[PDB]
């Protein structure tokens, strides 16, 4: 568990995207995880592993409503700091028959962090984006298809992110 995972599950989303200022928006719509938005800050990204392996459905309450019902889920929760500073916090619920063919590799990902870089084989594409926020923090919750596959992909933005 972590303090910032326990925010991330705390986000109260709304069906419609808020009217924010553009560049807000810029970021939150952002079509990508955001390793290589950060490193483009001029920083090095790196990951802290807070918990990664495979749970039944009472671990996701919050993602099973978007994703189809299985005997089991691969679960990843990190923090991702730049420079060694925490920026965001994420959560991915992946259903095991989304595990097959390339992207079995979801499961070995360990501390590399996610992005577009690392799938340039499969076709990605995402049906759901919500905004979300608590107390003064943004976050953002999406479902992706690799292959038509889906996924669920959560992330908390930290205050000492460039969004603030």
């Amino acid at each position: 568990s972590h303090p910032a995972l326990t925010q991330l599950r705390a986000l109260r989303y709304s069906k419609e995207i808020p009217a924010l200022d553009p560049q807000l928006l810029d970021w939150l719509l952002l079509e990508d995880s955001m390793t290589k938005r950060f490193e483009q800050q001029g920083k090095t990204v790196s990951v802290t592993m807070i918990r990664e392996g495979f749970v039944e459905q009472n671990e996701i309450p919050e993602e099973l409503p978007l994703l189809p019902k299985e005997s089991r889920y691969w679960l990843r929760e990190i923090l991702l700091s730049a420079d060694g500073e925490p920026w965001l916090a994420a959560r991915t619920v992946v259903p095991v028959s989304t595990l097959s063919g390339p992207e079995l590799a979801l499961q070995k990902l360990g501390k590399t962090p996610l992005g577009r870089y690392l799938f340039t084989s499969s076709t990605l594409t995402r049906d759901f984006i919500e905004i979300g926020r608590d107390a003064g923090l943004w976050g953002r919750r999406s479902r992706l298809r690799l292959s038509g596959k889906p996924l669920l992909l959560t992330e908390l933005f930290l205050p000492a992110s460039p969004l603030y």
